[PDB]
């Protein structure tokens, strides 16, 4: 048995996936960076859930890109997030931004 607030990130008392996950029942809106990009504008990725896996995800970008999430690769606060991984783990929802890099710049692709 637990409750209370917080504020400021702690790395040393991360909120497990299974807090994570209840702490937002609604849908998280993901933040995600373009793909060789930065100052430019960033994407609008809602996930019903947070549960769902970060490949899951990668499928929703794959669309826009157009890339397989094979092919493209994304990338957490902590680092390369793993489609085996969920987004709660990782203490991915309403703050957290990940980011987006493709495989092997292509060069006359331009933004």
């Amino acid at each position: 048995g637990s409750s209370g607030s917080s504020g400021k990130f702690d790395e040393s008392a991360l909120v497990p996936e299974d807090q994570f996950l209840a702490q937002h029942p609604g849908p998280a809106t993901i933040r995600v960076s373009k793909p060789n990009e930065n100052d430019g504008q960033f994407m609008e990725i809602t996930v019903q859930s947070l549960s769902e896996n970060v490949g899951s995800l990668k499928e929703k970008i794959a669309g826009e890109i157009q890339i397989p999430a094979n092919k493209q690769k994304l990338s957490g606060k902590a680092g390369f997030l793993k489609d085996n991984m969920s987004l709660a783990h990782y203490n991915v929802g309403a703050g957290e931004i990940l980011t987006l890099s493709l495989r092997e710049r292509s060069g006359p692709s331009s933004g």
